[PDB]
Order: structure tokens, then C-alpha cells, then sequence
């Protein structure tokens, strides 16, 4: 005897060789409709010109009963090893250009995504997942009292807590409830490292408590942290709890207002201020250092100097003698820097 038709149809061992060329302007809803009828090619890589696409296909058959115009093409074979560094090896520099900066914190991956270009959103999406295989959480970055970032869930779990490692700590943070910036590891490992044993340190505008976690990582000593919002408090204690066998130093968190705590507080050998941006906590801060000040600001490049100007005058005014170095921690935007005052007391 012989088989069904319609189990032999399969049997074929070649690759497929053929697909649909469609106009640009429509390669989007082909690409649907070739996902949604299951005859897309995952094989293959489509490829464009100046005015065409072409996907490639499973089956030329209803390829045509679906209207498509069949060609044969060789197309290039999908990547097995994948070797891109960087976003930008993923995407058109058209739309790479536009993105804001990536920000990896624990498994979430936070990107800015101009409206602009938000018809890309699925392009984004893919390439981030591509290039961060571990991410499960893809959120859309909005703008910054508790200075809590607008994030919109674009890909992956509908959450946006998760564990952060950094500098030998681990940091719990929900970011619909509080603000914190990965990319202050660097500072943060710096400042730990410039500190003695036996000092006194003050962290005013303290969130989920990164800065007296990596200090007390590194150094036998005590840190007062002070912050406002409540969600932050409780994370922060729950930080001090889940690191408390690996820390060095000790940490008092405080739940209040800086500018109402602060003046009640003794005085410190050190304070470390990650002002929130535009606040201007300068007088206070250092009124609370004897030894060194760390204020954080953020300055127009033109106006570097009178910054600088202006931290001499408030020592002046405290009656203290200091010396003054200003660093730029960071680019926040052209002609913009993230800089900090480091304020020497001297005696
Ligand atoms: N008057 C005030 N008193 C205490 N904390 C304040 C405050 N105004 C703003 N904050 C807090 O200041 C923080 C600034 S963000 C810096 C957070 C943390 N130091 C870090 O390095 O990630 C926010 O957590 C915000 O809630």
C-alpha cells in the first residue's frame, strides 16, 4: 500500500528558500499576519531595502492564499552565537540615538522612550532582552518630594522590587516607591574607602540606606541616615537586616525631615549629602561637618566656578577654614554635570 498525503507533505529535508516581499509601509502588519497564519520563518533573517521587505517563510502556498507575493532569496541563516556588546549593536542608530540611558537595577532594566519613538517600543524591547538575557523586568522612564521616578512595566513581570548587588552589599529596592540611581556605585565605593575607623558620619537624604551600607561595609564606624519617606525607611530596614552579618559598622536610621532633624542632631566627622536635585541643603549639611563635607548638587558647566564661589562663602560665613575640590561625578545632560563639593575643615 501507500501513505496519506497529508502525512508525507512533511517529510521534506531541505531548507526553505523562499519569501514575501512587501512594501515598507506595510511590513509591519505582514509580519502580524505571517506570525498570527504560522508560517514565518524563525530560521532566517528578513532583510530590506530602500522601498521592500522580505520575511521569510514556511510555506509559499498560503503565503499566496493570504495574497503575498512569493519570491526565492537567500537569505542570511539567524545568529547562533551572539557577540553584541552594546544597545547600539542591536538597533538602527536612528533609533539608538533617541534612547536615554540603560539603567540595570537587580533584574529589571530601565530605559527611556522619547513618544517619539515609542512605535519602535517592540524593537526596544527585543534588543534589551537580547542584550540583558537575565532581565525579567523591562519598565519605560518618566521623570523624578520623594523624588520616585514615573516607570511604566513595558515588558516582562508586572513588578518593580527586586534585590540590587552592589560593592558587597545587597540592596532591596521597589522602584514605583523610591529612588535609586545603580550608577552611583562608583561614588559610593569611593567615599567608603576615603573613610577612617572610629568616625562619626551623617547621611542626610539617605533612601533605601546604599550610602551607610557600603560605608559600613567597608569601615568600623557609625552612620546616622536620615530620609522622609516611609516606604524607603522600611526597606532600608529591612537592608540593614539582610546585610547586618556582613557589615563592619553600625547604622542608625532615622524615619523625618532632614531640615527638621538635622539641627537637632550633634555634630559629625563626616556628612554625605545626595541632595535631591534643586534642593539646596548646603548650609545645613556642612553646619553638621567637623572634619569633611561630600555635597552632591547638580550645575550647568558655565556655572562650575560660582558653585565652587559659593561653597567658600557659606564656610566663610560658618567660620570655617576649609579647602574646596569640585569634582564631576557625572553627564546628567549636555552642558549639565552631577558634581561633588568636597569640603576639607581644617584645624
Ligand atoms: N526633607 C527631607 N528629609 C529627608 N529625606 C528627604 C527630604 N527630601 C527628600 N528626601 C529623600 O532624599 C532622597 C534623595 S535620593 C538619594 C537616595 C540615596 N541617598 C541614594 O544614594 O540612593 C530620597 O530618598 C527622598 O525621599
Amino acid at each position: 500500500s501507500h501513505h496519506h498525503h497529508h502525512h508525507l507533505e512533511v517529510l521534506f529535508q531541505g531548507p526553505h528558500m523562499s519569501g514575501v516581499k512587501v512594501r515598507r509601509e506595510d511590513a509591519k502588519k505582514v509580519l502580524e499576519l505571517l506570525k498570527s497564519v504560522g508560517i514565518l520563518d524563525g530560521k532566517r533573517k528578513a532583510i530590506r531595502d530602500e522601498k521592500y521587505v522580505i520575511f521569510p517563510v514556511t510555506d509559499t502556498n498560503i503565503a499566496k492564499s493570504l495574497g503575498l507575493e512569493v519570491v526565492d532569496v537567500e537569505l542570511p541563516m539567524r545568529p547562533e552565537r551572539q557577540i553584541y556588546k552594546n544597545l547600539e549593536d542591536l538597533l538602527p542608530r536612528e533609533i539608538f540615538k533617541k534612547l536615554g540611558r540603560l539603567d540595570i537595577v537587580g533584574d529589571i532594566a530601565i530605559v527611556s522612550i522619547p513618544d517619539e519613538i515609542l512605535s519602535e517600543r517592540e524593537v526596544i524591547v527585543s534588543a534589551i532582552r537580547k542584550l540583558y538575557p537575565k532581565v525579567k523586568v523591562i519598565a519605560r522612564r518618566g521623570f523624578h518630594l520623594y523624588r520616585i521616578r514615573e516607570l511604566e512595566v513595558i515588558w516582562g513581570e508586572n513588578r518593580l522590587h527586586t534585590i540590587h548587588k552592589e560593592n558587597g552589599v545587597l540592596i532591596k529596592v521597589d522602584l514605583s516607591k523610591v529612588f535609586f540611581n545603580p550608577r552611583m556605585k562608583g561614588e559610593r565605593y569611593r567615599i567608603a574607602q576615603l573613610v577612617n575607623d572610629g568616625e562619626r558620619i551623617l547621611v542626610p537624604f539617605a533612601g533605601v540606606i546604599p550610602y551607610p551600607l557600603v560605608i559600613a561595609r567597608f569601615k568600623n564606624v557609625e552612620v546616622y541616615a536620615v530620609e522622609i519617606n516611609e516606604f524607603a525607611v522600611k526597606l532600608a530596614e529591612e537592608n540593614l537586616e539582610l546585610n547586618r552579618d556582613r557589615l563592619k559598622g553600625k547604622i542608625k536610621i532615622i524615619h523625618g525631615d532632614v531640615f527638621e532633624v538635622l539641627p537637632n542632631l550633634p555634630n559629625f566627622d563626616r556628612v554625605v549629602s545626595p541632595t535631591p536635585k534643586g534642593v539646596d541643603a548646603l548650609s545645613l549639611t556642612l553646619s553638621k561637618a567637623e572634619k569633611f563635607l561630600h555635597y552632591y548638587d547638580f550645575v550647568h558647566e558655565s556655572e562650575i566656578e560660582r558653585f565652587r564661589e559659593r561653597v567658600l562663602e557659606e564656610c566663610r560665613r560658618q567660620g570655617k577654614e576649609c579647602r574646596v575640590s569640585v569634582r564631576k561625578v557625572s553627564d546628567y545632560k549636555p552642558h549639565v554635570y552631577k558634581v561633588c563639593a568636597d569640603v576639607e575643615i581644617l584645624s
